[PDB]
């Protein structure tokens, strides 16, 4: 056989270090014990492995919020940001999100404008499954709006309508004769209130004094009702402004900081950047389906954020590369909803 | 019925024989054709005349850009201005090819310290810490000093000034829309795409223009010299309206997230656009709107039934170039 | 009609409730739920008793496996064999709850060496130059060292001189179904999958076996003893004989390439699959195989046109074990 | 403003070295000159500037092809290993292979079994434009089977069992009466001489004394037609060994070896695989769809590779990250089919 075939194929090899850990799935001859198959993803190896890294990441986060030490939130010893894209309010992730506002269990809600009005919207009517590959058409005739597998009836954006219009009309009131300078974090407070149904995140959220940002709070169903609403009752005023100094003060002043970001987008860059303001978040978690290789922020690496200055450069930063509305229910069975006795 | 069959360079290097079979090529060379006939389909239509009842309807913006047959809608996430897209991005505004422009904060700043400061090639392979330590950030595989920044600093907050002063002086109502045309005209730069917006009365829309380093810039300010109000409400109105009072709408789309979503939103108000060409590398599989398949706005009314949508799955910075050149660039001598 | 909702933990940790939940949270989580009740719909078949007509039919397989209700198929990629649903494929094996295996060479060298050897953890972005210069092997986030290949070479070359021998002293004509079968037994070990396999008459089968260490060893032995034969032909017959001559057949398949086309096409000859779930990464758009929805196969009459396909979007070093949680592992009791 | 605020955003920068490359796209107030429009997708960035560097990588290895110096091709001073999946040659990527086959500009192709057995079938019958989202029962139906958004009429396959069955009878016969050993590669070369026709890549490949290796060349229609032609003239043994020999050492006795490889799975494995014999190849360009984050060798980054001593450490491999229908015909243009005058 040749010599230098069998030199490459057959080369020598170093010892690993004693604390390397050995690839091993869960044993199903146990029989099921759904903790201990949990944990068996940290070593079972792929995105798996990094399922198990996050929840340690954020067991890590829990923790150091747990240590005894514009806004009337007290400071805790870490300030948890959490963000989410649109799609996932429209989903069931939407009851996962509600129960850690509700027990106040994160301290900052970054989402985009969908996932603002539909858990409004779905306190009045409901939202179907449905499949991806019904045709729009057909939908379209019918009077139903297609968000992946889901399904909207047009007759939930009506009812949207008929609770929103008095509200808006006593916005704009206030504004004009109280002296009120309207924001997306303060108009989604206002929003929570009136909704007045615990089932709502954003109920919660106003009730705790959980902040939520979403400074293109216009680019969806909210956003049209203002447009129509703008010619019935003109005047109102939504300033990004404010809500910017907000959201960055949040990180400036913290003792510490931890990113849990679901999807990609504005939602994830502008958790980030605030960030940037203290140099760095201690903690960072990203689920998200974005791959690098388009130059896309969505896409970038924790690593890409290292660079700016908005993870710091000796935290441990992990990317679990799926969908969330697989992932994140998991994570949190196994972090916070372990937690709740000290969370009460 | 068409046949499968390549290019044959047996014929020699043909560019433009070459770029046309594409569309005989199968997966997504056949979507580029696609995606060629339906942007010439867009201007050819645009090139057509206002009879005199069309020219009526559409006049009704105040708008003192002229009014076309059909009224281009361009968007882009901000990745694709640290790239040389730019550039193509620049000539089709330069040449007023394309009548709203529609991007996030960064597609913004970066035109502007392009500039001010040149952006390099590197890798995304580099690793963060070393980066940090040298003062170099990462876009992909491209990379920004941060003296690039610190030049914008000095060149915007003298304009902050300016603005807080003409609003607390004048009434100046500030928009995201707005200040973007004044920063296109403070740069005074053939190489800027605003400045080209700006002189050629194309509005540029972006709702979340904080989310970047001018939004870095008006927090710094906002402490020496407070009160900058940015409204979004009147510039939903202004987009809205450019839809509205069209005879025809076009979108090209190059990228997703709120770029894509606010331009097929405000092509909801007509009943939906009549052409639709979308580039990006989203995946429908997770729900996502960047993912969506164009026959996911069919069911909203963004796209109109009858359209014939087409989506290229790439890189636009692979992609842009090559459809510019096949499409735009073959009409110069009409845009001028 | 059903309406979207996810778990709510203020209900506690209720795992098995958790779970059922995914089936109306939408996106993946509720193809997920769809894999569940397709593959408990395979295994409820599976366990119906054979009618006396249908239990003449099959029977003419010569195989020794007795025949079930509903024949499943079990596809896997080399690199899950790298992972630890290595652990998940071999329970099935061990307990007789699948009928045939496909998968590629590593996915049959790399159980073996485990056996010698482990694998570890590390992480994607370890560089090339430093792991060659130390021997260490990068499997995506998982490390083999070299010296595990040392110890494989050890154990198998006297096994290829016994089968040369038996080739060219007993007529014996090897396929790679009967070489696997062969290893699996040398291993000895109730650790591995083969060993398992061909304790219970479970074929494998793959088709490019030489695509691997193994090929490697096979290359260098055939300098020092010439002559082994690797005939694919008669393993062709014997899968596709698995398919015509099933009352009914699933389709569990995760990953794409060789291992899904094989087994579909297997699937083909009796007019499609009965039950089918793919688990894999891949996106159609490039016009792949691996990446092709259910319903291309649909078209060739790869799946019956009545069934209900899943496709789970997923790495299944995540979906996969949920999934074996909820259906085989719950009925464990019927396959004892 | 804060101060540790502004010190985060404001940090001071090294300068980069002189060498230092700037992005620039292409100016179309140049005009249309389709060489300078490529030429600058290399100071692009993301995937175009990839691209760029793919161009430079296959221009290396031309080059030093045309270097002066149990298989009767001769060697030249740099062996290019070409692998492409089936449903590129489905695709009209088939025309540009036959191009590069045609002229001798590569030494060795690997593809799956769809990639041999479309190819003859096109000479036959064709293969047409569809859609991705036609439904299957309704193809079905109709005798229609799709690729992707190409379709392939039931009738092609009728078309190609017409003509195959004699030639594997002749095969049969010569096997078990002049002692041919059959394999893939021999197979593959049969059939090309066979079609006898100037338009298909395995014509090309036998007349020109191009091997073709294609392990599990049974899965595929090619499988269906051996299938029942063994009921109907038993016998017909296929090895995969010698074929594993004969690749191998294509790689061992090189003085140099490029790979250009199109796409993933078996193709890409096993041409990576025959050059660790040697150590590792000088050059390799990768164009393909898959993402590492599932740990498939797909979706392998080639520095993966390295750490196998499949690509020399000194090597500068580059990953295209598109759908090679469109890159490889740009890549040919800028490469290959500039030197055609060297070739000939
Ligand atoms: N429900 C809707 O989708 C909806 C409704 C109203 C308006 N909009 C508007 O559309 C715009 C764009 O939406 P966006 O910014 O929220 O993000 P997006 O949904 O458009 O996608 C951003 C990225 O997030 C990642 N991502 C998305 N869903 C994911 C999931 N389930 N798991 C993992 N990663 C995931 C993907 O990588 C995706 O490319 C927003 O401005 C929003 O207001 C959308
Ligand atoms: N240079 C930067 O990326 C940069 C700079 C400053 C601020 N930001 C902020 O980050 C936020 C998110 O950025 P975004 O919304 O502009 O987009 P993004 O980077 O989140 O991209 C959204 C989606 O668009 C698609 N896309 C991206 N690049 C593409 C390409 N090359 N070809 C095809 N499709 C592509 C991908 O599917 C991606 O998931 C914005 O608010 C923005 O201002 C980014
Ligand atoms: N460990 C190894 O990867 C290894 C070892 C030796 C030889 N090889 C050889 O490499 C060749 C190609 O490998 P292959 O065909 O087994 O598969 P592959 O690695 O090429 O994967 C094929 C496709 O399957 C899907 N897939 C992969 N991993 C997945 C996961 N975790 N979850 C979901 N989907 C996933 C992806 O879409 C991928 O593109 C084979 O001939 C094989 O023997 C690989
Ligand atoms: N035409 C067909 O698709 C066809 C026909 C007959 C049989 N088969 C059989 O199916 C099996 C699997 O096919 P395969 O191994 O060729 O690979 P594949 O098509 O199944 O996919 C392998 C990987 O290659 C990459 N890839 C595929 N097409 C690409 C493209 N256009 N651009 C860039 N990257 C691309 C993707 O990452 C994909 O996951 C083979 O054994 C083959 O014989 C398929």
């Amino acid at each position: 056989a040749p010599a230098g075939a069998l030199a490459a194929v057959l080369k020598h090899s170093s010892t690993l270090p004693p604390e390397s850990t050995q690839v091993r799935g869960y044993d199903f001859n146990r029989g099921v014990n759904y903790r201990a198959l949990l944990e068996a993803f940290g070593t079972t190896g792929f995105q798996a492995t990094n399922f198990g890294r996050a929840v340690q990441q954020v067991n890590a986060m829990i923790e150091k919020k747990l240590e005894p030490l514009q806004s009337r939130r007290p400071l805790t010893s870490c300030t948890i940001f959490l963000g989410y894209t649109s799609n996932l309010i429209s989903s069931g992730i939407r009851e996962t999100i509600r129960y850690l506002v509700q027990h106040n269990m994160v301290d900052v809600l970054v989402t985009t404008a969908g996932g603002v009005e539909e858990d409004l919207i779905k306190c009045l009517a409901p939202t179907y499954l449905g499949e991806f590959s019904l045709r729009g058409k057909e939908l379209r005739e019918n009077g139903i709006n297609r968000i992946g597998n889901l399904l909207v009836p047009n007759e939930n954006y009506c009812k949207f309508e008929d609770w929103l219009m008095p509200i808006l009309d006593q916005m704009v009131m206030e504004q004009n004769t109280e002296g009120v300078k309207w924001t997306p974090s303060k108009m989604i407070a206002r929003l929570g209130k009136e909704i007045n149904n615990p089932e709502s995140v954003y109920y919660w959220a106003q009730k705790n004094h959980i902040p939520v940002f979403s400074p293109a709070l216009t680019d969806g169903s909210l956003g049209d009702m203002i447009f129509f609403h703008s010619y019935k009752n003109p005047g109102l005023v939504l300033d990004i402004v404010e809500d910017l100094r907000l959201i960055n003060t949040q990180a400036i002043f913290a003792k510490c900081t931890g990113m849990i970001i679901l999807g990609g987008g504005v939602v994830k860059h502008h958790i980030a950047n605030a960030n940037l303001m203290r140099n760095g978040a201690d903690y960072a978690v990203y689920i998200n389906t974005a791959q690098e290789f388009d130059g896309s922020d969505s896409g970038a690496r924790p690593d890409e954020a290292v660079s700016w200055g908005x993870i710091r450069v000796d935290a441990q930063p992990v990317k679990v590369y799926a969908d969330a509305s697989l992932v994140f229910p998991l994570l949190v069975a196994e972090t916070f909803a372990q937690k709740m006795d000290a969370f009460m």
